[PDB]
């Protein structure tokens, strides 16, 4: 089957797009989601090569119940709200997801503008964020992210739903959360402390070695390993977003897996914490203050929409 | 004198910042100010030169009088609000603009950063944008925007004081006004209407002929010719902004120029219209929600 | 299994359209080169990859198949089928052997274009030769951008490479090339909206007109086609702007590729002839064509096996 | 004070040569065109700015200059001198107006030389257009650099730009075009080392003959000109190869600008008539000039006040 | 399954090739950096995306597969085998671990030959080290483009990666490294004519000599080669020009990747014992290998799980 | 007059080529002067605009009597060793400097082998660098290198002989030294702790305050007021340099001046020190091995032969 851009180029721009479904809304957003690929098309074709203009769009759990009335991908559900002994992972409302991408932000814009326009009555925004890449692949932290992301036929087989539910083949899940962090209490670490905090080194961004990485390092408590010994892997994007005059230095985390319970493992362990790590240190300098989970299906599965 | 960077080359992003100096603020700014060529090559100078980060620094007239003893640039004062008759020029308060520009966000985002963590607790924000070239340097009608903005010898004689004041040569006069957009009411328009309202073709850029230029147009309204039939030229950097989610559709309007008589006459036009033209039609899809003049100083004068 | 010609080449700012016939006696030299065709792409384009993107394709008309080659044909291989419709007719004009001649710039088109014909000299004679150029945001010489429906990736492959319904000529297409004038002052007399009537899409963003407001005789209403099985039935274009301001010529070089003539062909007649709601493509209004040609773009290797 | 036209470009891949005669009363719609010409510029280049890198440079014939203007003419201003030399020819033919259009992207020149000519349609005739493009790194379709020796800086702005000796006409230069074909067949059946006798540089390596092998009837021996001061006369060249493979069209359009014809006159007297060591230049034994003409193209406020 | 190295890189300007020995008691800490290599490849690399292009393909030296590894060998993994012809040597030379690094930019190559040698000391002896650069049109020390007839897509996979043949392995490769020192002064006595019939091709145009023209002596003629079934047997080569003008070394890093070292081995033989037609490979008159070493490049997979 | 791109824009690849002049190589060297430019071009003219080739071409005091009748360049002199209490600037032989610069080490590489094909049994090579750029302009120390060289009009003041010297107006003094580090000590500190040696925050490249600047810095120490008040400022192209076999990981220091008294005492406070500063702390982790001083005459000095 044909699959949306989860496994997009390098983009420098994105904008998170999460909305509601407003009362009625249900048959204005199904027609959107049938030219929602054309739309892509339209803004970005004339952008091509260089564009690299993408949309991945994703549908909540109960969005998928209100605008489709066959099967459900195995998998979806509501974002699983953690409440840790420290650290809160919030689950807030969110029916559709327009993961836009591109070398531009205009073209980001352009198709947001496009699809918020089809949507305008049907649906209530609920986050809009323009991310932007930061240096050489930086996060607001200023560590670089992505490093790990797996790539080619492992980012596929990580990400890219399978023979397992086989009406989704190709589809993929994607959780979002939108990190707010407190630089001041950052930056008065020592770059060794915020190593210490990663679990990769600042400059060169070489992994800690497995004797000196601590155990609630953030890169410890995101490695995961199935029953078979195996890495459990998911593919990230997370962009830095921000405005200086409010002091909001942000991360905007987005995570696909061909399963939600590999990203699902990963916050457990990253907010509960586990027998030798309280919590992920990153959470000591980052509030999550948005959490949604969305499958974003094969683009047949939208293009075929009544 | 050493201008600073206001004839920039041609940047995709930028952030606008403006901010008011609080009461004891002053000592942290003018540390700054001595600071913020040396934060702009922190920044700058390792992005190659592909990155063009620079910094234009300006000051308000009232933040120029609790800052500085002595002379003040001849021309500075307080934007004038204008209330047209169907259309308002807002004056909005500003001590401080830093109107940065790099070819991409994040060299805009860093240097902005740096220049508020050396002024937390001494400023208060009051205005932020963070601009984005759209398309083929269109506007948020779909415009190309700043083509006939001077070039060269003619772009330093518009924007650069000179002999006329000269103790703030090579200094600036800087306007800015953030417009919101009706995109609706403006869609609603057939393209041949747009045209007439901004005084040139939409696709290919050409302005229109004398005989069809309704005296209307945002064109006509802006050409002004000085005492020796000259044109009177300012140089814009206008930036496209916004929120898709709260239907903000913006051009961050910035005008540079020698003197601030010139912006201040085109806005009048503009605002409070003229005896062959009611307003600026551009203002019927255009709201100014801020205005601000400032003194761009000479880089020597910062220090 | 066997190896297509770069039919789904990456997109190019520049072309080659060469089109000449075979001389009398010429087909030995002509079998020569087809067999060194290859070979001399890669001379020409490798030192400039990866961004040279430099790729011919080689077609072979039905009259010229017949004089080259021995045994079985393609099965859709015939002459151009002229079309007269009651207002504009689609002329067939010569041409025996195709050059598709695509690069990132010119120079290479033309160099490779003179290493073909240099190994010609006395066996052909010049037809047509257009250079053709990106027109700003891949529009036309209509102001439209041209080739955003274009299918990719593997919709792009099922619809122009001929596979098991044809297994001699696996891994083949069919191209048609038209030269097409446009007069612009006509052109230039309609209103934007007018002329987004005559195309099927908004000029400046390339949103497709609605179903309620699409006309019927709109270019994109005539050459969309869905197959008796419900399926869209699709083409790959790749249309090249040329012209001399001198001589007012400002054209659309038409190439069309398909796995059989039949689906470009229902296009044509659509466009040429009208249907029941449509007496003709209101594009046709605007535009002549000047020439009609029918390749057959073996695979690669049958080339190289001469 | 005076603002030259982009004499002096930035080197562009892409240029249109357009020569036109004015007809029988054209004169008013070309003085307004002119007046106009650098708002035309603008109109086409500057959405592509600062990568697309559009100039014209406008030029205007001796007889030209004299059914426009009153008041002063340009000091060296004269139709372009006919050299009958014993074997080679630089003929004389037609031109009025000159419009060197240069830029990045062939699209950028052919829309502004669409405007230009849709301005004059009624008033002018197309005498030559050419379509000029880079040709690998930075050569003719001779094989070798083109460009190397010229002037930059300093340096080019003196050898170019009309000064005090011609204080009225002070930012403006002297353009002699020549359309050249090539003999590429007799070309090619050189050595690569007679190839390099003939122009006076290495091909692949473009390193200058030493004195001591460079022949006197080298290309670079006798466009090498020195001053009664005994420094180096110089122009200023952006020759662009050009062609049609199909009319066996292989040409390099030459353009010289210098500060005053005579620097350029010498050279081509040096090429066509020979020197006492040299009968001619031996690349006109592979090279026929079919166009000959000479322009002011005069500073800009010039014709920006008209 | 397997994941290959980044055996078919894309084309790079920049290498490192670093050949070592593992010195007694050296095997813990050289699995403990083969098991980190791509994860160091990806700490250098990621943050410099999608411009840097860097890769490391990691080969193990048929003694060292020993020293390293448990279980089953590469079924044609053995020593280098030293050619003794009558005039030219195909030398062997010491080499237990290759790391052909490669990148846009040299300082990319040079940051991960650090961290990989870092981890290495006192572990290894270094043997060679070489910093490759290409020249503007993938040209060699020679003038002659370098790497035209390399297979590409399928037929690279083809040639290149271990399948079904020997499935323990199956997605590695094997890597022969020669360096070669050219003598220019010898070489550049010669015509571009004469040069051409040493290499087999045209120097500026890159045509291959016809069958008729081509030397039996030359370097294509010698390193074509076909099966016992009439096929091309290909190998796939990525050569470097190193040097230094100071000491007048102006080498050729050779490196050619295959399915198996029998292809390579029946090139070289060609090469340096010549055939019934040529005594050996003209381009060993101006070449001298000073280094041989043969390796195996495992599937990344194997390296990752030790 | 016209300078040679001493004033060059950044380039990620660079050889620096230092020979001695044989006895009786004289005449070789002046063809091969008067011919450089012409070679610049021959090679870089056809990779413009983005091989950004140049060569500058530096002589050393000695070879200047050797070479030229004529004024002497008044700044021109032997690079003065300096004998410091813990480092040393050593003074290494150097007749001829070629400073090739580009996008690509091919570009320098194709000049720097014609230049030495000319002077072929004329001259002795001393030292030879390879020099490449790392991203973002960092150095071998992990440092952003070149952030304060001056700019525009006034690099073209602190770099380009004047009024001064009028005869040799256009021209500038080259210094270079090759320097070694020791990495695996550099390594060793915190990253706090390298800001210190250096004076200026690793990753944001933004400067020390003043009250946290070391005096034994090396922004610190290379930081210079003349009588007036003002700065004293050189134009520095620093090259990342070495060989992970040899273990070896350099900076090839260059640096411009009108005048080698502002280089000179630059290098007199980093390793002889001051009142508040034993030495730049910069040579804890840095072994200057070479060491030369050249005029870097006008373009058309050189061509004017
Ligand atoms: C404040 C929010 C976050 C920040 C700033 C952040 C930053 C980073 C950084 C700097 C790395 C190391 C480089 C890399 O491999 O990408 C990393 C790795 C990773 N992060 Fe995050 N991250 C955040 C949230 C999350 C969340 C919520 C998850 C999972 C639900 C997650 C999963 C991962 C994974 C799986 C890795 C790779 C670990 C490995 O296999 O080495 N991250 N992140
Ligand atoms: C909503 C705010 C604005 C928008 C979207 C806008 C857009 C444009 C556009 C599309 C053009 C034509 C192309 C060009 O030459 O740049 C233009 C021209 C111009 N605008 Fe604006 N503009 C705005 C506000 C202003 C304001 C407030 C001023 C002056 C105070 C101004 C002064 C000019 C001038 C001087 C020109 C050049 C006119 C000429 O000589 O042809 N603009 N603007
Ligand atoms: C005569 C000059 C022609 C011009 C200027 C032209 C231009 C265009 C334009 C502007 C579009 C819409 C954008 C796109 O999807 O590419 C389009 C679409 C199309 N054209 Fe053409 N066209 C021409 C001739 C033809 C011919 C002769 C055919 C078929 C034989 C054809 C087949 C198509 C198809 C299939 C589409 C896509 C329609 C869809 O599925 O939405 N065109 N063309
Ligand atoms: C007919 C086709 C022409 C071709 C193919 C051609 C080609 C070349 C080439 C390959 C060079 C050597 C590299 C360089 O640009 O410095 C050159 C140099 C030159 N050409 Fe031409 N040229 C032609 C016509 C002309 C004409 C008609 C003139 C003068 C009226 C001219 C004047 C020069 C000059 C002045 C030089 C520089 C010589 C020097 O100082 O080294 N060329 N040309
Ligand atoms: C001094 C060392 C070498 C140099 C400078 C050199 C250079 C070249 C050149 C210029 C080509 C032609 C363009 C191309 O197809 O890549 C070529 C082709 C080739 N070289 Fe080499 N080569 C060298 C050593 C070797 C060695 C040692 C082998 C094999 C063990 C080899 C195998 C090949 C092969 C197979 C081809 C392609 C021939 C074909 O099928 O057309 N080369 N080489
Ligand atoms: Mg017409």
């Amino acid at each position: 089957p044909e699959p949306q851009m989860v496994l997009s180029p390098l983009t420098s721009a994105a904008i998170f797009l999460v909305v509601t479904i407003d009362s009625g809304g249900e048959d204005t957003v199904r027609d959107l989601l049938s030219d929602v690929a054309s739309l892509e098309r339209a803004v970005g074709f004339r952008a091509q090569p260089d564009g690299r203009l993408s949309c991945v769009t994703g549908i909540g759990s109960e969005a998928w119940d209100r605008l489709f009335s066959g099967a459900r991908p195995a998998g979806l559900h509501p974002f699983r709200e953690l409440d840790g002994p420290v650290h809160r992972a919030v689950a807030t409302p969110g029916d559709l997801l327009f993961h836009i991408r591109a070398s531009r932000l205009d073209l980001c814009f352009a198709l947001a503008t496009e699809i918020m326009g089809r949507l305008r009555g049907a649906v209530t925004p609920q986050d809009e964020v323009h991310g932007f890449k930061y240096f050489d692949e930086r996060d607001m932290l200023g560590f670089v992210d992505g490093t790990e992301n797996p790539t080619g036929a492992a980012a596929r087989r990580a990400v890219l739903v399978g023979a397992e539910d086989p009406a989704f083949a190709g589809g993929s899940y994607a959780v979002v959360q939108k990190y707010l962090h407190d630089i001041d209490a950052w930056e008065g670490l020592s770059v060794e402390a915020q190593e210490r905090v990663i679990g990769r080194r600042k400059m060169t961004d070489v992994e800690l070695s497995d004797d000196v990485k601590p155990a609630d390092s953030h890169v410890a408590l995101t490695s995961v390993t199935g029953p078979d010994g195996s890495d459990l892997e998911i593919l990230r994007d997370n962009m830095p977003f921000g405005s200086v005059g409010r002091e909001e230095f942000g991360t905007y985390f987005i995570g696909y897996a061909r399963t939600p319970e590999v990203t699902e493992t990963m916050l457990e362990r990253m907010f509960l914490g586990t027998a030798s790590a309280p919590h992920d240190r990153i959470l000591d300098f980052s509030t999550a203050v948005t959490g949604s989970l969305f499958f974003t299906p094969a683009a047949d599965f939208l293009e075929d929409l009544s």
